[PDB]
């Protein structure tokens, strides 16, 4: 069970309005012929155009949605909504196009995936809530045939030109006029009672309805993010790297034992409450304090309410010492506490769009992170960068510049200028701690941390 098959029942009722008389009785290879497309018993791997939900999972990168409203049926012209905002019409002869051929609108459809999903993924899919006029529109944009690698490069074809009778991957597609093929699922086949609108609103009250076609795409795709990452959070699923996951990474984890050290030394808390991640080790582990765990995994629907953490009878008393809440979101972070919580409203390769505000983070695993909000952090002020070591001056072993800086903390800025050790260290931190801000990752502590506290721990 690989793949879909296409001897599947596909539930056709939701296609009878736009396809009256359809049989109801109906498989994707009946389907597929129906829209126009010849699988000529193809043993190229594409066994199909339609494709299970798990393998939609593992290629959440590459989902679009789409739709397709009638504007007057190869005798009207048809509105094309994508989930990218975009929506363009084609005429047989919120980005809204006037009406085009489809010899040009074909050309921009190209283009726009190309540069929506070049970083993104090796492929496109096609979220659909299917009527009819989707399906019956594909053939117009879309030739399929056996698997294929690009003209330019060693990647998958996800294009090809009818100019040059050529194929291509997302990055070498200029020019290109057809989508090939292309992959897609329809969300009514898993079973939901009532239209789009009734059920997105259950959960998501973000997108609206102004009932033109890409707020159709954009509402589906939310909808199916909800069912397969919100409701349902499977992390045994591992995603191939795209972009600076390791350095992000491992960023957060010096900038975590940075941060948590330094507060130690400056306030000495007796007892420090880690709450979140039920596998996590000490990120200081020769710190002097009585080290507590509590286990909470990420929430990916609702931030977690202060009050079902902490209350119902551990020290019992988090209000002692310091609370470090390392990507543990909560409604509302108490007085005591350092936190690092992810912005939900970062533009990166990593973070997908998501469900009622939130976004998809997706970084080695899939973690849907619910809405930011500023109000949380009401009790905390923000963290200001600084770089803080009580290692020795000593070189060992690049070229250099001397560094003047107030936020070195360390001996040999104390006592005047800064070694090339730490000069160099000193860089690197500020490199990770930059790559954690922009990769998305905001951090906040108790308003009574100040680094002036850190240079008497030097004597
Ligand atoms: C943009 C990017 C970068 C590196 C690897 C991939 C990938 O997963 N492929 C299977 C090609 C992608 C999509
Ligand atoms: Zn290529
Ligand atoms: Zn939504
Ligand atoms: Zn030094």
């Amino acid at each position: 069970p690989t793949h879909l098959s296409v001897d599947t029942k596909f539930k056709t009722e939701g296609l009878c309005v736009d396809i009256p008389g359809i049989p109801k009785d109906m498989t994707y290879r009946r389907l597929i012929s129906m829209m126009g497309f010849k699988m000529n018993y193809q043993v190229n791997g594409y066994p199909n155009m339609f494709i299970t939900r798990e393998e939609a999972i593992r290629h959440v990168r590459a989902w679009i949605g789409f739709d397709v409203e009638g504007c007057h049926g190869t005798n009207l012209p048809l509105q094309l909504g994508f989930s990218t905002g975009v929506n363009l019409v084609a005429v047989p002869t919120p980005l809204m196009y006037k009406g085009l051929p489809w010899n040009v609108v074909r050309i921009k459809i190209v283009q726009m995936l190309s540069d929506t999903l070049k970083n993104l993924s090796d492929r496109v899919v096609f979220v659909l809530w299917a009527h009819g006029f989707e399906l019956t529109s594909m053939k117009y944009f879309v030739k399929i045939g056996p698997e294929r690698t690009c003209c330019l490069c060693d990647r998958r074809a996800t294009c090809f030109s009818t100019a040059s009778d050529t194929y291509a991957c997302w990055h070498h597609s200029i020019g290109f006029d057809y989508v090939y093929n292309p992959f897609m699922i329809d969300v009514q086949q898993w079973g939901f009672t009532g239209n789009l609108q009734s059920n997105h609103d259950l959960y998501c009250q973000v997108h609206g309805n102004a009932h033109v076609a890409s707020c159709d795409a954009i509402m589906t795709r939310c909808l199916a993010v909800h069912e397969c990452f919100v409701k349902r959070v499977d992390w045994t699923i591992e995603y191939p790297i795209i972009g600076d996951e390791l350095k992000i990474n491992a960023a957060c984890r010096k900038v975590q034992h940075m941060v948590v050290k330094a507060a130690l030394l400056a306030d000495k808390f007796p007892v420090l409450h880690d709450i979140g991640n039920p596998k996590a080790i000490k990120c200081v582990p020769q710190a002097d304090v009585e080290w507590k765990f509590y286990d909470a995994q990420p929430c990916s629907d609702k931030a977690y309410k202060i009050e079902e953490l902490f209350y119902s009878y551990h020290s019992d008393k988090f209000t002692d010492g310091v609370c470090l809440f390392w990507n543990c979101n909560v409604d509302r972070y108490p007085a005591n506490s350092i936190v690092c919580r992810f912005d939900t409203r970062v533009l990166s390769n990593l973070n997908l769009p998501g469900c009622d505000g939130g976004s998809l983070y997706v970084n080695k695993h899939a973690f849907h992170t619910p809405a930011f909000d500023k109000s949380a952090f009401v009790n905390l002020k923000q963290l200001p960068f600084f770089y803080y070591s009580d290692s020795p001056c000593e070189s060992h072993g690049i070229d250099y510049v001397p560094l003047k800086s107030a936020t070195c903390i360390t001996r040999c800025n104390l006592g005047g200028a800064v070694c090339r050790h730490h000069a160099n260290e000193y860089r690197l931190y500020l490199d990770a701690y930059n790559m954690m801000i922009s990769a998305g990752f905001s951090l906040w502590v108790y308003k009574q941390f100040d680094t002036y506290n850190l240079w008497n721990t030097f004597t």
